[PDB]
């Protein structure tokens, strides 16, 4: 059991030694593949990233210096790792040292101060914000523009000249960029209804009080003089200063929009003068007040309430500046604050934010009626530290990717190896010695998972080095990659298990290999939708199993411990599974495997897809033995096998005789272990096979017909595996190998080692492998199957040398080797013994004795008794004229009574008039054919235009016949797209900006703050009741008392760490979390169970959650619990919800100064001294002064936090907060659900510019109909491709090119037909486009560009694929491969060029117009691009000029010229591809040479073929001279030469050496002209399958030039001299073996060429058959016309042809008449002795003394045969007496003479 494994394994290793190209191959291809992701690692490293804090951005609701200083300040929204001032609970402004509000103050404190007083100058002079506010004002420029200046103080063609100046800074460039739009903006309101009037009014107040500085400047202006004619360093530099302010201010007023609000009546009004103010760049921000009452909502609710009191806006902006508002959540998840203000942060510069507060706070002071104050604030939460890789998601979605394609080498390399193994057999006999199906699948096992186990190692090592997997152990890793491994090969074999064919089976495996990886991808994206438990049963796939084990390898490689011993058998998350179950789930996988490559091994078993007997010996024991064997198949009802009660005798080479079907290898391998015999028994040697079970096997050696021989195996290395395997020692193989190896003679070629490089020869090692065992029964099947004459020789006579103490029995076909060999013959001919016995025994018995014939040039009666003289048994049974046939008595045949007969003939010959007699002996040849059927019989341009014409008429009846298939390849694919119209009618998804109603609601259930600060107020008490309200919580305040507590216990465990430290709120109360350590890396950051650690306060409304953290330290809270929501959301990683999105913080604490009242009541005291004007605009302006100074309290504001990464949570929150204020400040009752504001969003319409980049986003459903319209036009050509590729296989091709026809015209004939098909399915196309009515199809300009595509589309394709005729030599592979060539190169290049247009973020990939440019050499992506084009030009003048014309040479045109371009030159290629390439012997021979008739047809003069690689020439110095009126006849042993003398006279193949002239045309000087009469008929039945004879005949006949009328009579003429009357009408494919033969036979016959070639034209036909063909040919030559035959037929050839020659080894041998042969040598007697001494010398000394001639023929052991010289003038009578004294003389049992036999052509045949 283990020598067979040790063998098994050694054979494997030792294929794989000899190859050092695959071993190098598969060792380095899949460490590429790693060295490629190895670079593409080290080009991304991960970043590391802190923590950061945002700062505060204030609204213009809160005031106005504050709301610039956010504008400025905070453009750049850098990260503070320290806490920020303004995330404090009591602070709400961040700038505590601006000089801004220190002067603010100190002007406060000091007219605070002097109200007190009324020490103002001693207050006034100890005063830095004095001091820097004069140096500020003392500057002499030194700044790039204004807002630099501005930017120090607080942290018209004028205004275009301030405008240039600011471009001086880049920096300072982007905030004029944002200020430019606002400042210069256009502000609109479609409706003008006097309510809207109203609310423009609200909002233009705010402009109207920021246009208050120029009373100022003027009261400035009028007050300056008078001081100074008044009082004419303090005084000029003070004057000068405020001068030189005021100028600046009123400089800086200058460039102002002022009255920037405008109205429109209509919207599409307003649109249009938004679009022109666009155009002048003038443009802001459009508004519509859209009425609920008037209900033209689209996509939305009419209204929510009946009646007024609901007010519903729509804020319409530029695309470029307002986010897309399509979705709601970003597609990818990214672990970042999502906090850019460039790219994300898109609101806060584009000004939405700030036009809702202003409308929502003109909106709530209309309606309430009252005047609210509240300021607000935008504050971003802070985010944890992080770090940004995008490589681990890619090693989560791409890693079994690259394993698949590193490892399907391997697995095609495997499933070749085991089905050629398979397909070969030379397993099949490996069954038959011994070993069984577990031993070869265990070898296989061990040795195919070799190399995977060695790439894994190697992988592993790889993804270690390369820094892939870091931390992480190596062994967990491997002990996955291994499972996997075995899961493979176990697939792999299942694989190979289905397929019967080498190279199809390879190619195929590999397919379904890569096809089980896609339900992995399919699944991924779908990771919600897919149940739990459904993951298991799509993980049955082997590499989905490894997906998803390795998204678990890759998830807990992000946590910074990878895989490791610590956490192998727990799951990182709830729904991912652990990396120690995947193995389970893999190894049981690869069970199953197993068990179906077991169980599908069975479904196809088995199939490989007269009683006269003579025993007596004298030595009789029964060696071998076979009783009463039966074996049915239960395919036939009959058995295969009948009664066979046959014995066998030890040394008796017994062998069977029978015709092919008999039974005989059956009954063969019976008796060897192959297969179970139904019935009786087969007893071996005493112990019955089945039973002794291997103790028989080591005397038993079996060789069988095929082959069995290993390629790469050297020479010994075969006899040692097959002498070690029957357990032969190892001392003594050596000796066994010696003797077989010196037995056949190959010790020098052991030398060379190689088995493949010797050819023919092979044979004899299989048949002395049979004996290495020294087996006492041998069991041989046709030894001599298939080996040349010249090499039976040698198996005779080593078959004959261990013919002694070793049974054999053998199975020939043939009936000569049923005597030369076989001791006796069994007769069995449809399964069954007919006959029984021995060579000489069964040739006496038959009722007729033996032949003597008496020719004529006197009487019967004196022969007759003349013979009854000598010898008194005579039977006389031929009488007829010229012949005599006597029978002499075989029963009582003496050799001296038939001596006496010829003794007294010779004397008196001349009067008798004999003139030779002739003695026959009873012939073995014609007995088994009497006894057989006896035993059958118990049981029972004018050429041209015609030339044109035929091949468009045969491929017309080609689709007459064939209409099922022409209208699957034609009429089908265009139906396929006509339904996909009809279907594809919904509503196309491409990117249109729809209204959103922009609401907190939408985002879903999620968790808000409620937090107060200084909650000391009754006013601020309703503003935080009604927050409650609008969340849906019980409207009652008291509710949330009525709870009492509503918070969750804390956890016992935090409580002894809360208790360990102090845990003070507002002071740090928790601990640290975790962090990134230096050498270790974390996605997220882990904390403790103490974040915030008390749970806090939270109540449920309608699905929300309200959260009381008054008084809690917010930011750390935040911080702490941020990934604790986000985690259960990380699995998937797609659409992250988190839970917290907006919180309201109710701020209490006022920046300014808490009392302005002072400040007011000392404005007023100025107002009414220093003599107020009576104009009153002093007073006005301090009124206002006053109004500010009230409103500088702020007694109430609030602050809002959101959170970045939802795109659309800031307005939804403002809304909320605005909303809320309306309901608090509205009072109780039904008027609090009447009144309610709603706010949406809708971008505007895209811009000419701007429609000139969208139109790529209107193409929408456009290019799933052009993929249709690709996929369904790539199907004709290959179908064009299928006949022309059937007629290459086969040899029509080349008959029609030695008819008439030229193979150009033929190309040019194919081009018209398949254009003339490929015509109707673009015209079905354009109608079924045209009848859906598709506005880009059926417009009058794109209609012809269309036509033209298609047209030119089919013009030009076809000439690509008839070159890849001659490259396929299978029809259906071609189609499939070229269709999917197609589809590939057409889908790809469109799709790739559609997605890169597309996605030009990045100009860099836009250049790939060029690459396009290169692509309009290829003609099938013409097609597809082209369409797509078509579409979207139309589709831009449908809105460009409504709201140019592909017929134009600029979309389509350059396709269409290329294309055009690229038509012919295929065809030429195809073209020139096919005209691509450029004493009686020597009497003869010397006849030729010195001179030529003109007679003779054919000429061959030194005529020579060399095949490459064989040194030897096929035909070598070939002449010959044939007349014409004459029939020839060649004859030659199979591999002669007579297949290449015939095509190279042909002209088929090209000739090395010397020409042959026919009817005096040349064929190197004009080959036409030959070709015009001859006609050809070779063994390859070159017809057309699908039509029939007939059709044949009148298409060559067409071709010949029949005259029209008299065709169909030529036509039945020539069928009817060849029969086919019955099959006229039936097409060629569906015909008999003759029948095909006959056609092509009358085919060359149709036409009447001068010279008729045949090669083999009788092969197994019906004699009629035959004997119309020799009298088709005898009137053919009656005619005068050359017939040349060639067949093996002996018979035929001495009746009908005058001359014969015979060719060995390419040279003639006798080159003379049949009657010239019949004399020359071909006369004479030759003696046949039966010698048992095996000793030459005796037999030949008595012979060569007797007779002169001592020539041998025929030398063998078995029987001798011999020459003496013909035409003896002695009698005859001479041998039988000296034969009689002889066999005395020297041993000789029996003897037989052959002179003058009908036999004595045929041995003539044999030896010559
Ligand atoms: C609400 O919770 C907040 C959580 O951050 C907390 O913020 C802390 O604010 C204080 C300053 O008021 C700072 O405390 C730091 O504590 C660490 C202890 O590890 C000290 O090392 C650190 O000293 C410096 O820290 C720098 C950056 O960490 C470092 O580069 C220097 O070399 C030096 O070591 C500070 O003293 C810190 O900003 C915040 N961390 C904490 C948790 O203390 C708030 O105090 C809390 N609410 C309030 C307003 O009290
Ligand atoms: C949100 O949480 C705050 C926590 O301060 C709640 O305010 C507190 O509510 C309780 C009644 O449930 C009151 O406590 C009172 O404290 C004073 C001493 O300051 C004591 O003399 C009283 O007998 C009473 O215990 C008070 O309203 C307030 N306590 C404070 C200032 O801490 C608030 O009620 C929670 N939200 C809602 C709407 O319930
Ligand atoms: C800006 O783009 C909008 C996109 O909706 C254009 O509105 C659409 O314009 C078409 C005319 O081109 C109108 O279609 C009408 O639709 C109603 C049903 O809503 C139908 O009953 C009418 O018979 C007509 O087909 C309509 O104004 C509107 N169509 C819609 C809402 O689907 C708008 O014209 C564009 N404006 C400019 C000047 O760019
Ligand atoms: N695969 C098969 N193997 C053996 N016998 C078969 C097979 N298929 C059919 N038969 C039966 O075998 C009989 C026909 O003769 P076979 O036994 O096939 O001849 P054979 O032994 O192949 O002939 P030769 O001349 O020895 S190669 C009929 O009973 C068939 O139904
Ligand atoms: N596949 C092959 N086709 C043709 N010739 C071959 C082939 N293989 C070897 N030969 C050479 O051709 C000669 C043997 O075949 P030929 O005598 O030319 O033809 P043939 O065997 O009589 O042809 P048939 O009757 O069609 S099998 C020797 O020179 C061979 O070496
Ligand atoms: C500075 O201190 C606190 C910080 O918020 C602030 O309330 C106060 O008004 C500031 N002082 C001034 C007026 O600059
Ligand atoms: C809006 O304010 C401007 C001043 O900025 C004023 O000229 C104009 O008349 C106002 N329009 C309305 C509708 O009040
Ligand atoms: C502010 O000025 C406006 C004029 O623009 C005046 O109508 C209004 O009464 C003033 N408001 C107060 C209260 O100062």
């Amino acid at each position: 059991f283990w020598t067979q494994l040790m063998l098994l394994l050694w054979k494997n290793f030792m294929y794989r030694r000899r190859q050092p190209v695959q071993l190098l191959v598969e060792l380095l291809w899949p460490l590429f593949l790693f060295f490629i992701l190895v670079a593409v690692r080290h080009s991304h490293p991960p970043l590391e990233h802190h923590e950061c804090h945002f700062p505060n951005k204030p609204l213009p609701s809160a005031g106005t210096v504050p709301w610039l200083q956010g504008l400025i300040c905070n453009v750049n929204n850098t990260c503070f790792p320290q806490l920020t001032p303004g995330e404090e609970p009591g602070r709400l402004s961040n700038f505590n040292d601006s000089l801004v509000s220190r002067l603010l103050a100190d002007a406060r404190t000091v007219l605070g101060g002097a109200s007190a007083h009324r020490d103002l100058a001693q207050e006034l002079l100890a005063l830095r914000s004095l001091v820097e506010l004069r140096a500020l004002l003392q500057r002499p420029r030194g700044t790039s523009g204004p807002l630099e200046l501005l930017s120090e103080a607080l942290c018209s063609p004028a205004c275009s000249e301030l405008i240039g100046a600011l471009d001086s800074h880049p920096l300072s460039r982007l905030l004029w960029r944002r200020l430019k739009p606002l400042i210069l903006g256009k502000l609109l309101f479609a409706p003008d209804t006097p309510f809207t009037r109203k609310l423009m009014a609200q909002v233009n107040r705010t402009f109207e009080e920021l246009t208050l500085l120029r009373d100022v400047r003027e009261v400035w202006e009028m007050l300056g003089p008078r001081i100074f004619t008044f009082m004419n360093y303090s005084w000029q530099d003070a004057h000068a200063d405020v001068g030189h302010l005021v100028g600046t201010l009123g400089r800086v007023t200058e460039c102002l929009s002022l009255d920037k609000l405008e109205a429109a009546p209509s919207e599409a009004a307003l649109v249009s003068r938004a679009l022109q103010l666009l155009a002048e760049h003038r443009f802001w921000a459009g508004v519509v007040f859209l009425g609920p009452e008037d209900s033209s909502d689209p996509t939305e609710h009419p209204t929510p309430d009946l009646g007024p009191g609901h007010v519903r806006i729509k804020i319409r902006m530029d695309i470029d500046v307002v986010t897309r508002t399509n979705k709601i959540r970003d597609r990818f998840w990214d672990p970042g604050p999502a906090a850019d203000p460039l790219t994300d942060l898109r609101y806060v510069w584009g000004g939405f934010v700030y036009l809702q507060d202003l409308v929502e706070r003109a909106a709530v002071r209309v309606l309430s009626g009252a005047n609210p104050r509240a300021g607000l604030y935008l504050q971003q939460m802070p985010y944890p530290c992080y770090v940004d890789d995008v490589f681990l998601r890619v090693l989560s979605r791409s890693l079994p990717l690259f394993l698949t394609l590193a490892w399907i080498y391997s697995v095609t390399l495997t499933v070749k190896a085991v089905v050629r193994e398979k397909e070969t057999r030379l397993r099949d006999t490996m069954r038959a010695m011994g070993l069984s199906r577990a031993v070869l699948w265990l070898g296989w096992f061990l040795s195919c998972l070799g190399p995977f186990l060695l790439s894994a190692a190697l992988l592993v090592l790889v993804l270690k080095l390369g820094d892939i997997l870091p931390y992480s152990h190596p062994g967990v890793v491997f002990l996955f990659l291994a499972a996997f491994a075995v899961a493979t090969v176990t697939q792999s074999f299942l694989l190979s298990a289905f397929f019967s064919r080498a190279n199809l089976a390879a190619a195929c495996g590999g397919l379904a290999y890569f096809s089980l990886y896609l339900p992995y991808v399919l699944c991924v994206a779908w990771r919600d939708r897919l149940p739990a438990g459904g993951r298991v049963a799509a993980s049955l796939l082997s590499p989905v199993a490894f997906g998803f084990g390795c998204e678990s390898l890759a998830l807990l490689e992000e946590q910074g411990e990878g895989a490791q011993w610590h956490n192998v058998g727990t799951r990182p998350t709830a729904d991912v599974f652990s990396l120690a179950q995947v193995s389970g789930l893999l190894l049981l996988d690869a069970a199953l495997y197993g068990l179906a490559t077991w169980y599908l091994e069975a479904v196809c078993p088995g199939q490989y897809g007269k009683v006269l007997v003579e025993e007596a010996p004298p030595g009789l024991s029964p060696g071998v033995s076979v009783r009463s064997l039966e074996k049915r198949f239960p395919g036939s009802p009959q058995p295969a096998l009948r009664g066979l009660s046959l014995d066998f005798y030890q040394g008796h080479i017994t062998a069977f005789l029978g015709h092919n079907g008999a039974g005989k290898t059956t009954t063969l391998s019976i008796l060897s272990g192959l297969f179970p015999p139904s019935g009786g028994s087969a007893f071996i040697l005493g112990h019955d096979v089945r039973s002794s079970m291997a103790a028989i096997r080591p005397h038993l050696g079996v060789c069988p017909q095929y082959n069995v021989l290993f390629d790469m195996l050297t020479v010994d290395e075969h006899v040692w595996f097959y002498g070690r395997l029957k357990g032969l020692s190892a001392a003594v193989v050596g000796p066994e190998q010696d003797r077989l190896l010196q037995d056949v003679g190959l010790v020098s070629k052991q030398s060379v080692q190689t088995r493949h490089l010797s050819g023919g020869m092979q044979r004899k090692l299989s048949v002395a492998i049979a004996f290495v065992g020294g087996s006492q029964v041998v069991i041989l099947d046709e030894p001599t199957a298939g080996v040349d004459p010249a090499s039976r020789r040698g198996i005779w006579e080593l078959l004959l040398k261990y013919r002694e103490g070793r049974t054999l029995i053998l199975s020939t076909h043939h009936l000569d080797e049923a005597e030369l060999l076989g001791d006796r013959v069994a007769v069995v001919a449809g399964g069954r013994l007919c006959c029984c016995g021995s060579p000489l025994f069964l040739r006496r018995h038959l009722g007729s004795g033996y032949y003597l014939t008496l020719v004529k040039a006197v009487g019967t009666p004196q022969l007759l008794a003349l013979v009854q003289h000598w010898v008194p048994g005579a039977r006389l049974v031929e009488e007829l004229p010229h012949e005599l046939v006597l029978v002499l008595p075989y029963t009582g045949a003496h050799d001296g009574s038939f001596a006496t007969l010829f003794r007294e003939l010779d004397t008196r010959l001349a009067e008798l008039r004999l003139t030779g007699y002739g003695i026959s002996d009873t012939s073995l040849e014609e007995i088994f054919l009497k006894v057989v059927e006896e035993c059958a019989a118990d049981t029972d341009w004018a050429l041209t235009r015609q030339q044109l014409q035929a091949l468009l008429l045969k491929r017309f009846l080609l689709a007459r016949r064939s209409r099922r298939g022409l209208f699957a390849q034609i009429v089908l694919p265009a139906l396929f797209v006509g339904l996909a119209l009809v279907f594809s009618l919904i509503v196309p998804p491409f990117g249109h900006y729809p209204a959103l109603r922009l609401s907190p609601t939408m985002y879903g259930a999620q968790v808000s703050f409620f937090s107060e600060d200084a909650p000391g107020d009754p006013g601020r008490a309703r503003l935080l009741e009604a927050l409650l309200q609008e969340a849906g919580l019980e409207e009652p305040p008291v509710q949330h008392s009525s709870h009492r507590f509503s918070a969750p216990e804390v956890p016992a465990e935090v409580a002894k760490v809360l208790a360990s430290g102090n845990w003070t709120p507002e002071s740090p109360s928790p601990a640290c979390q975790c962090s990134r350590p230096g050498a270790r890396r974390l996605l997220p950051d882990c904390p403790a169970a103490a974040g915030g650690p008390p749970p806090p306060q939270a109540v449920t409304g309608s699905g929300e959650v309200v959260q009381n953290l008054t008084g809690r330290n917010l930011s750390d809270f935040l911080v702490k619990t941020y990934p604790r929501l986000v985690r259960q959301g990380l699995k998937t990683k797609k659409w992250v919800n988190e839970v917290r999105y907006g919180g309201f913080s109710l701020g209490g604490r006022d920046p300014g100064l808490p009392s302005g009242q002072e400040l007011g009541r000392s404005v007023e005291e100025l107002w009414a001294l220093l003599s107020p004007l009576p104009g009153g605009a002093l007073d006005r302006v301090l009124k206002n002064l006053t109004a500010w100074a009230h409103s500088l309290d702020a007694q109430d504001s609030l602050k809002i936090w959101f959170n970045n990464k939802g795109w659309h949570s800031m307005v939804a929150f403002v809304n909320r907060a605005s909303n809320a204020i309306l309901r608090a400040h509205l009072p109780p009752g039904p008027a609090r659900h009447a009144h309610s504001i709603t706010t949406l969003n809708h971008p505007l319409n895209l811009t000419k510019e701007q429609l000139s980049e969208g139109a790529l986003m209107a193409s929408s459903v456009d290019v799933l109909v052009s993929i249709c319209v690709v996929f369904a036009m790539s199907f004709v050509p290959a179908s064009f491709t299928l006949v022309l590729i059937e007629e290459r296989v086969t040899r029509a091709k080349h008959l029609q090119l030695m008819g008439g026809l030229s193979p150009t015209l033929y190309w040019l004939g194919n081009f018209l037909w398949d254009m003339c098909n490929y015509l109707v399915p673009a015209c079905i196309v354009v109608l079924i486009f045209l009848a859906f009515q598709q506005r880009a199809y059926v417009a009058p300009a794109n209609l012809p560009a269309l036509l033209l595509l298609l047209l030119l589309y089919g013009w030009s394709i076809t000439p690509l694929m008839y070159p890849a005729s001659f490259f396929f030599s299978v029809p259906s592979t071609a189609y499939v491969v070229l269709t999917c060539i197609n589809l590939f190169i057409g889908i790809n290049g469109s799709m790739a060029t559609f997605v890169l247009e597309l996605f030009s973020d990045q100009k860099l990939q836009e250049v790939s117009r060029i690459l396009k440019q290169v692509f309009l050499i290829f003609p099938h992506f013409c097609l597809g691009r082209g369409l797509i084009d078509m579409v979207r030009n139309q589709a831009m003048a449908d809105a460009f000029e409504r709201l140019q014309s592909p017929l134009r040479w600029e979309v389509v045109g350059k396709n269409l010229l290329a294309m055009v371009i690229q038509g012919p030159l295929f065809l030429l290629f195809t073209l020139l591809l096919q005209h691509r390439s450029q004493e009686d012997v020597a009497r003869e021979r010397e006849r030729v040479v010195q001179g030529a008739t003109q007679g003779d047809v054919l000429v061959l003069r030194n005529l020579t073929k060399v095949y490459r690689g064989q040194r030897m020439p096929a035909v070598d110095r070939l002449c010959l001279g044939i007349p014409p009126g004459e029939c020839f006849g060649l004859l030659g042993v199979n591999g002669a030469g007579k297949t290449s003398t015939f095509r190279m006279v042909t002209g088929d193949t090209l000739a090395s050496r010397g020409e042959a002239v026919l009817a005096g045309h040349s064929v190197a000087r004009e080959p036409s002209a030959a070709h015009l009469s001859m006609g050809y008929c070779p063994q390859s039945d070159a017809i057309f399958e699908l039509l029939t004879g007939r059709e044949h005949l009148e298409l060559l006949a067409r071709l010949r030039g029949v005259p029209e009328a008299q065709v169909a009579q030529t036509a039945g003429s020539g069928l009817a001299r060849l029969g086919l009357s019955w099959y006229a009408d039936r097409p060629a494919g569906t015909y008999s073996g003759g029948n095909k033969r006959k056609l092509a036979t009358a085919l060359a016959l149709v036409g009447d060429p001068a010279v008729v070639f045949l090669d083999e034209p009788t092969t197994g036909m019906d004699p009629s058959a035959r004997r119309f063909l020799w009298n088709s040919l005898l009137a053919v030559v009656r005619e005068g016309r050359s017939v040349m035959l060639t067949s093996h037929s002996m018979e035929e050839c001495e009746a009908l042809c005058s001359r014969l020659a015979i060719m060995v080894n390419g040279r003639f041998r006798c080159l003379g008449s049949p009657q010239h042969l019949k004399g020359r040598f071909a006369a004479g007697h030759t003696l046949t002795l039966r010698v048992p001494a095996a000793r030459s010398q005796p037999a030949a000394a008595f012979v060569a003394a007797e007779f002169p001639g001592a020539e041998l023929r025929e030398a063998h052991g078995g029987r001798l045969r011999f020459q003496l010289p013909p035409g003896g003038r002695c009698a005859l009578a001479r041998v039988f007496g000296e034969l009689a004294v002889h066999g005395a003389e020297h041993g000789v049992e029996d003897f037989s003479v052959s002179q003058t036999m009908l036999e004595e052509v045929f041995l003539y045949f044999s030896k010559d």
